[PDB]
């Protein structure tokens, strides 16, 4: 099905007059907000509420040091702000930042059984912050095992009679928790549907949030235009008609990985790769034959334009674009002297292709492997080790050691990959089946364990839940690499929720600005 979108993004000229206006006022609001953070004698609840709000407004990327030093101090002082609301929020904010605060802070809210006091069922703000906190738990937090089911049933009961915009904030949290949501997507919802309508809102912060979001959106629009032209200069809708034309969606994905302005070059490179590999996926799935695919897989392994002649004409266009894309990457990084790290992304792409081939081999043969074998292959075909490696290309700070760490398949990356795999398979267990795909994810699980379709999807969900707990542990200090390089992996898992349907998000993020 083609693109709802058209040439709607090919053209975009940033009215520099308006951009400079926004920037100038932002710089002022930025210092005002900074001073708010550096405020002396603030109660704990207030300081947490301030940090939470600046994060939800999507402007916390300006105060990384300030917010860190404040949470560090809160971590080390271990003061007991005894209410549920302040505790849960304190827990969440610290854990999201890597501080391993003990979960025994939730003991005072539980009876002799490790279960939450049913008497807290009437504290809505407390239930909400507990709910949000329940999604950042690791394997060592069994104390919170019932926190999610507890806060959920009561939030659902109380929701209908709450005042706005709290009613809306609660209904939305029950459909999408903050921790696992895409940053920009949650920021857009918070600013306009909640905070803007909040009676006690801080005008300086709302103004700041609206201006910043709109100004960065200008940058995203420029990037998407640049990328839309690049995509038309390839004429893949014309020279190679079988693939999906989802360059806007691919941009959304890159945008979900990181939205900050400093990751502009990074976002652009990443979109090109996501769009490129989407074609290779389309080739192996709905086009190429057993012989052609084998030639394609081999050509990719060699990685030399000379092998092009062994490939039929259509695959020649794909193959050349791919090699040229990586040549551009090498060229873009030539300046800093990081052109060289590009091979890491290439090695991951070859791996994706190998497993693509293996996947079609299993389909032809009618092979239903055991879950163990299925995953040893099906994990790379999610393309996540590949996109994750690609996301480091544009990050000027990425060193060789960061790529080295990533190539060893760290548990946090492994977890992110599993989430996409398991979610995709649960989502594609019935459709894929009628297209006669035999080595489906869940069938392998069904024939391997002796469980039904229901039990197999249920077991896959636990795999995803386990994976989230692993991602959360992966964030805890000391981190194997700087947090800057863990966030892209976390975001890749977030995008999964968000996707497993994109039109609304694209409109809210790339079409409509936030009306002031
Ligand atoms: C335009 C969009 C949605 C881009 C990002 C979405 C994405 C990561 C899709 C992966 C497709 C896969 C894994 C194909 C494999 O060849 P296989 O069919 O073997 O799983």
């Amino acid at each position: 099905s083609p693109s709802l979108w058209g040439d709607q993004f090919l053209s975009f000229s940033i009215d520099n007059q308006v951009a400079e206006k926004y920037a100038k006022e932002i710089e002022a609001l930025k210092e005002q907000t900074r001073n708010m953070l550096l405020a002396t004698g603030m109660k704990l609840a207030d300081t947490l509420n301030l940090i939470d709000t600046i994060e939800r407004l999507g402007i916390s990327y300006h105060f990384e040091k300030e917010i860190d030093d404040i949470l560090d101090q809160i971590y080390n002082q271990n003061s007991n702000c005894n209410d549920l609301c302040t505790s849960a929020l304190q827990f969440r904010l610290l854990r999201q930042h890597g501080f391993n605060i003990s979960p025994e802070i939730f003991s005072k809210f539980q009876d002799e059984n490790g279960k939450f006091k049913e008497s807290l069922a009437s504290d809505v703000l407390g239930l909400l912050n507990l709910y949000e906190a329940s999604h950042v738990r690791t394997h060592a937090d069994d104390i919170l095992e019932d926190a999610l089911a507890f806060s959920t049933i009561h939030l659902e009961s109380a929701a209908p009679h709450l005042k706005s915009p709290l009613r809306e904030q609660v209904t939305h949290a029950l459909e999408q928790c903050l921790h696992k949501g895409v940053p920009r997507v949650e920021t857009r919802f918070f600013i306009s549907s909640i905070y803007d309508k909040e009676q006690s809102k801080n005008n300086v912060l709302l103004r700041f949030a609206k201006l910043d979001f709109n100004l960065l959106q200008m940058l995203h629009k420029q990037e998407l235009a640049q990328v839309s032209r690049w995509w038309k200069d390839l004429d893949f809708v014309t020279t190679l008609p079988y693939a999906r034309d989802r360059v806007v969606e691919c941009y959304f994905w890159a945008l979900g990985v990181y939205f900050e302005p400093q990751y502009s070059q990074a976002r652009v490179m990443l979109v090109k790769t996501i769009s490129m590999i989407s074609i290779v996926d389309d080739t192996f799935d709905a086009y190429g034959t057993v012989k052609e695919l084998e030639a394609y897989t081999d050509a990719i392994q060699r990685w030399d334009i000379n092998e092009i002649d062994r490939l039929p004409d259509y695959m020649k266009i794909s193959y050349k674009a791919i090699l040229d894309l990586y040549k551009d990457y090498e060229k873009e990084l030539s300046s800093a002297g990081r052109s060289h790290i590009v091979c890491h992304a290439i090695e991951r792409m070859k791996e994706v292709v190998r497993n693509y081939n293996v996947e079609s081999t299993w389909f032809i043969e009618g092979y239903t492997p055991p879950v163990s074998e299925y995953l040893s292959n099906a994990l790379a075909t999610t393309t996540y080790y590949y996109l994750a490696t690609t996301s480091y290309l544009g990050m000027k700070s990425a060193t060789e050691q960061d790529f080295e760490w990533l190539s060893k398949n760290p548990k946090i990356l492994e977890a992110s990959v599993i989430i996409w795999r398991v979610i995709d398979d649960t989502a594609t267990y019935e459709v894929e089946k009628s297209r006669g795909q035999i080595a489906t994810g869940i069938e392998c699980c069904m024939r391997d364990y002796g469980i039904s379709t229901k039990e197999a999807m249920a077991k896959f969900q636990n795999m995803a839940e386990t994976a989230w707990k692993d991602i959360n542990e992966g964030l805890l200090r000391p981190t194997p690499v700087s947090t800057e390089f863990l966030t892209p992996i976390l975001n890749l898992a977030r995008i999964v929720e968000v996707t497993y349907v994109l039109k609304p998000h694209i409109i809210n993020l790339l079409v409509d600005s936030i009306k002031i």
